[PDB]
């Protein structure tokens, strides 16, 4: 009883808040929940996004209401704020990933950050460059056999493992040894963990923990958050152990990888971190650390697929900025210019997360005049602010020139966010950017890529962007 109250509180609340904002109607018992969970619904919003200026409600399931923000000042006024992430969405997190960097909020989360930003500098990031070369070639050398073979295939997971391989290798120690059989079980638990929390977002049902994890559902969930958490033990232990080595630890001993961050050597953190929050920013980072970059590397050698053009410009540019080079040094991925416009009209149409939350903890005033309470629930939808037809003509046309320095001069400096903005950006970026621009220029170099008309990718949210049939693709050798 004294629970059920506070929730229907809350459920007036929440709705009260959103009521200077019309939006679509509501089923009675799901809210907005039937439409989410159909095949599309990106693209259904797309047309709520038109049809409701800035903002519209969002239900789940008649007791959780977001606001569905999609317009740049209106992403500003949140997303520049640093209010905590929703924990009606964010604490399916803490089964699998806890309390890291992704689910942290307050000043525990500015210590971590500001703890682990120096992982992401560019100097520790120079040498990743020749990491990312050889993971890449060890995969387009499966894809040279696959290739003369003459069917499509899928690539995301082939993209998937060579991404986790090379995160290893950067960021976590791991040796020259490369991918073993129990990497590939940690792989197949994440699509479980992701397919299973995305599930648990679009399903009221499934919101109450204590129910929850009486389901088939939830025990399959912690099922997989147990093989996840194999995985991330055996990986810091394994690099414990190889800091016992003298050359090893001597060696280590100007700037520190990601791993070596948080195990503290040297002493220099000033932070102390439990063993709890150490599995957890690992976790954390493990996940976010491939499953994006996959998502991007994989949409994007579509969309080259799709617009040969496009990829014969990128394919001419990365071979001049090769020449006779073993291989692309980090000085060479910025002149990198004409990838890096089409990377990012790739990411326009197909963000790797296509949407995040926040729970206001204090009020905000939007451009229109209409304004939200503290605790209010704020959703951010990446997806249908990209294809905006207020601040994108021709919204759903792919066009790389949207990002020349002309055009993009006086771009909305919230208008494209595929990496968040504000305090709670990804950290990662130019780790994902240099890694997706090493990767895509060597294959572009060593196959031509186009798409099968029988099996065309259907965009599925999963926490990241993925297909539900994959992404098949036929490649040529060159
Ligand atoms: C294509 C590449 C990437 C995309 C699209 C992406 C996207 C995002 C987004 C949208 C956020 C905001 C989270 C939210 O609003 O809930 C974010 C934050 C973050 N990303 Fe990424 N990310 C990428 C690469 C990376 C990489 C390479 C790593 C790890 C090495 C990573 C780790 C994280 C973490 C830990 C945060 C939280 C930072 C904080 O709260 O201070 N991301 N990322
Ligand atoms: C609820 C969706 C959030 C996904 C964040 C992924 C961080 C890279």
């Amino acid at each position: 009883f004294l629970k059920l109250l506070r929730l229907l509180l809350r459920r007036q609340r929440l709705a009260r808040a959103m009521d200077s904002f019309p939006g679509p109607p509501t089923h009675w018992l799901f809210g907005h929940a039937l439409e989410i969970q159909k095949t599309g619904s990106l693209d259904k919003v797309v047309t709520w996004t038109q049809q409701f200026p800035y903002a519209h409600p969002l239900w789940v399931g008649q007791f959780i209401g977001f606001l569905n923000i999609y317009e740049p000042d209106y992403a500003k006024a949140v997303y520049s704020r640093g209010d905590p992430k929703a924990p009606d969405v964010y604490d399916f997190f803490l089964q699998w990933i806890g309390k890291g960097l992704l689910v942290l909020d307050g000043p525990k989360w500015f210590q971590h950050r500001k703890l682990l930003t120096p992982g992401f500098h560019y100097d520790v990031l120079k040498p990743y460059v020749a990491i990312f070369a050889d993971s890449t070639r060890i995969m387009l050398e499966k894809w040279e056999k696959k290739a003369c073979e003459g069917k499509s295939f899928d690539i995301f997971s082939d993209v998937g493992h060579m991404a986790l391989d090379t995160l290893m290798k950067c960021t976590f120690g791991k040796g020259d040894s490369g991918l073993n059989h129990r990497d590939s079980s940690y792989y197949v638990a994440v699509s479980e963990l992701t397919l299973l929390m995305q599930q648990r977002i679009d399903s009221f049902q499934y919101h109450n923990d204590f129910i929850y994890w009486l389901t088939p559902h939830g025990r399959r969930f912690l099922r997989a958050c147990r093989a996840a958490h194999d995985h991330t033990d055996r990986v810091i232990r394994q690099r414990k152990a190889a800091l016992q080595d003298e050359k090893e630890r001597e060696k280590i001993q100007r700037h520190l990888d990601f791993l070596d961050i948080l195990l503290d050597v040297r002493g220099e953190s000033g932070v102390q971190l439990s063993d709890t929050d150490l599995r957890a920013e690992v976790d954390t980072f493990m996940f976010a650390g491939h499953d994006t970059t996959t998502s991007g590397i994989s949409w994007f050698l579509y969309c080259m697929a799709l617009y040969p053009e496009h990829q014969q410009r990128c394919r001419e540019e990365v071979r001049e900025i090769l020449g006779d080079q073993d291989s692309f040094q980090w000085e060479d991925l910025a002149k990198m210019t004409y990838l890096t416009m089409c990377m990012k009209e790739c990411f326009r149409l197909y963000p790797p997360v296509p949407q995040v939350y926040r729970q206001l903890s204090k009020p905000v005033s939007f451009v229109d005049g209409r304004s939200l309470p503290a605790g209010s629930l704020i959703s951010l939808h990446i997806y249908a602010l990209h294809r905006n037809s207020d601040v994108w003509p021709d919204p759903e046309v792919f066009d790389p020139l949207r990002f020349s320095p002309e055009n993009s001069s006086g771009r909305h400096p919230y208008a494209f966010i595929p990496f968040s903005a504000g305090p709670r950006n990804c950290i990662g970026q130019q780790f994902a950017m240099n890694e997706m621009k090493v990767v895509t220029a060597l294959c572009l170099l060593r196959f031509e890529f186009s798409v099968d008309p029988l099996r065309l990718p259907i965009k599925l949210p999963q926490l990241v962007l993925r297909s539900k049939n994959g992404i098949h693709l036929y490649l040529k050798p060159l």
